[PDB]
């Protein structure tokens, strides 16, 4: 095998997180968490700052619950205009990078994506039956608060096919749903990727 | 929306990108290299200080047609140079945004894609003949040279069905072809847009 059940936990946080530049001096942590939400429900922000000026050094770390989430902002919020100025996003510049490539490598063997911007009346079944319009499914499954069981606003989906989702990325990405846009892209893990 | 001439202008700026964080050590030549295979490379304008005898650390890459650069900035955001992440956006610049914002809504009209890194052994035939395995194909075209007729390593397809271009961006952006990695995008202008 390869990666340590530690080494891989260590590379899934670095792949969890966005590395937000050319911040507006004026716009804070809850105009970036707006901006970055639609990808997945922020974890936390780590926010650059100054002692003496009193204001952030314009450029933050967005932290997501999942790498996926990481994923799509990187490829859709990046140069977007942000308080006048065309922000960057990127990875973090901080070992870990062979066992990243690893899991990208291992999640190749599933056909799994990622759904993001789930409106809160939407249930699985609701977005399997949607979803299985590109193929059969294998599962459906959305995130959900370990203590309501309400569900966080995103989700994977597997199906039997790697055609099906190929086709599901590329029609649902941006697909307006319940009111939001919906964010979908190929998964990065394989899933249960510390088993 | 817009006169000839604004129009002009606007392609202009669509074809350029904005390149950050380059490593000191890095010249015009890396550069190049990196952003070539989004079609060819039309000039670049490297920023410069003269005291410190090295560049400013940012540049812009000017590609002959709005499409190369679309791709450049969603395929080289952050990729790693000179051990350094790269930033790519859009230029800061731009009163030319209503009218790029008017091709973009023109293009639509048009099943038409971008494809770069076209092998020089190709013809046009050729290329016709695998894109047409996504759809049938109103015409395929290569640039060419207006000196030598030899074809610059891109082009443009345009197919009768949306469904077919939306199919063959999905499952050809990436395809190895001849050595090489195509890179394929939906157009961002509609074809002859100052007519
Ligand atoms: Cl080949």
């Amino acid at each position: 095998g390869r990666g340590s059940a530690a080494q891989r936990q260590g590379a899934l946080a670095i792949m969890s997180r966005v590395y937000v530049g050319s911040i507006y001096y004026e716009l804070g942590e809850d105009t970036i968490r707006q901006a970055f939400a639609p990808f997945g429900p922020i974890k936390s922000i780590d926010m650059s700052w100054d002692s003496v000026t009193m204001k952030h050094k314009g450029f933050a770390f967005v932290e997501y619950e999942v790498p996926e989430a990481a994923q799509l902002a990187l490829e859709q919020m990046n140069s977007v205009m942000l308080g006048g100025r065309n922000i960057k996003v990127g990875r973090p510049s901080n070992q870990a990078q062979p066992i990243i490539d690893q899991l990208a490598e291992e999640a190749r063997a599933f056909n799994r994506i990622y759904v993001a911007s789930v409106h809160q009346d939407l249930s699985d079944d609701d977005i399997k039956s949607v979803f299985e319009a590109f193929g059969k499914i294998k599962s459906a499954t959305l995130a959900r608060d370990p203590t309501t069981g309400k569900h966080k606003g995103y989700g994977f989906i597997e199906y039997e096919k790697a055609q099906s989702s190929q086709d599901a990325v590329s029609s649902m990405n941006l697909f307006d749903l319940g009111g939001q846009y919906l964010r979908v892209g190929k998964a990065v893990t394989p899933p249960m990727p510390l088993l």
